[PDB]
Order: C-alpha cells, then structure tokens, then sequence
C-alpha cells in the first residue's frame, strides 16, 4: 500500500541513535506526513511573531529538549502536543533522518511521522500562526524565486493563500520527497 510503502523507503535512511549523545545544544523537530485525497502531504506550521527562534517563519513542529525528555523523539512529540494539538496515540514515529548542525554549538534531529487520519490541527495561537499541507510531490517540482538564496512559493489551491518556505525547512522537505517518491511505477 502507499503508507506501507513510505515507511519501508523511510526505514532505509534512518540512523537511529548514532549522533543522540554528543554534547550539543539539542532540538528535535517531527516531519509529518499525512494521507489525503490519495496522496502524501506535509504539515508545516508558521510561527508566532512573539518567539524567539524564527518569528513569522514556516518551519516543522519542534524544539528544545527539556529535562523531562526521554530521548530525542519524545522532544519532538512534546513540542508537536504543545504546538498543533497533535496527541502520541495520533502518530507513529518511523525513523530518525541526518541531523543538522548549526551555529558551532546545536544539533537539529528531524523525525518521520505518518499522521492518524481522524486527527485534526489546533493550533495554539501562543506559539503558531498558521498550520498548512502541501502534497509531498510538490517538492520535486517546486515554484522556485531567488532573493543568491532560493525560496519555494506555494499556492494553497482551496483558498489563493501563498506561502514561503525556505532553509533548513526546504531542504528537509525536498530529502523526503526523493527518499519516498524517487523511482515509482504510475
Ligand atoms: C525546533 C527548531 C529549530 C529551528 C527551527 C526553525 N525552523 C526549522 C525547522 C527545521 O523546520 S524550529
């Protein structure tokens, strides 16, 4: 099937523990993949103005481990809970992408999670803007702009809404794609 077939191709890339000890400043984010209309979407949230990471950015749910965390992937659960309403029973964690380093000093890791079909976003209004989908196709064909730095624009075909999508975010975005959508049969 097509859920059964992502996560195989997911588990394909996944590096587990390998880099979860090291002695970084630590955040974790959730990639989260949702079924609708036949296809494969990703969740993005914007951010609130008022944060101090990213104010006004789109990014994937996440943040800062706390002492509560058991590992890495319950940081990134946590901060989905807190942000879109998103409960651990609504989501299967299938691995543990790269890591990303940033500033000398902090370690991102990104975790894969395929969505229940029964749930629904809430956002807090405290901590995000806006929560959106955009089929995971769209990122082998994106709307690219430079400002050189490159920008994907997405149209939002329900209601006309832009957004931008950039960085670490973009970059994440288009790995999932090539690792589940590459070499397909139609
Ligand atoms: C927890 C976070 C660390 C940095 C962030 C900014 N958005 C980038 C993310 C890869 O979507 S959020």
């Amino acid at each position: 099937s097509m859920l059964d077939d992502a996560k195989a191709r997911l588990r394909k890339y996944d590096i587990g523990g390998k880099y979860s000890h090291l002695p970084y400043n630590k955040y974790s984010v959730l990639l989260p993949l949702v079924a609708k209309e036949g296809k494969l979407h990703l969740l993005f949230t914007v951010r609130s103005e008022k944060l101090r990471r990213a104010p006004g950015e789109v990014c994937f749910p996440g943040g800062k481990r706390d002492p509560t965390d058991m590992d890495d992937a319950a940081t990134a659960l946590r901060e989905a809970q807190e942000e879109v309403g998103l409960r651990p029973h609504q989501v299967e964690v299938v691995c543990c992408l790269v890591p990303c380093l940033i500033d000398t000093d902090t370690l991102i890791t990104p975790f894969v999670g395929l969505i229940d079909h029964n749930f629904q976003a809430q956002p807090n209004p405290a901590e995000v803007k806006d929560v959106f989908l955009v089929p995971l196709a769209y990122f082998l064909h994106p709307q690219v702009h430079d400002q050189i730095n490159h920008i994907f624009e997405y149209t939002n075909p329900e209601d006309g809404v832009t957004y931008q999508i950039k960085g670490m975010t973009a970059n994440l975005a288009v790995l999932v794609a090539f690792i589940i959508l590459e070499k397909k049969p139609t």
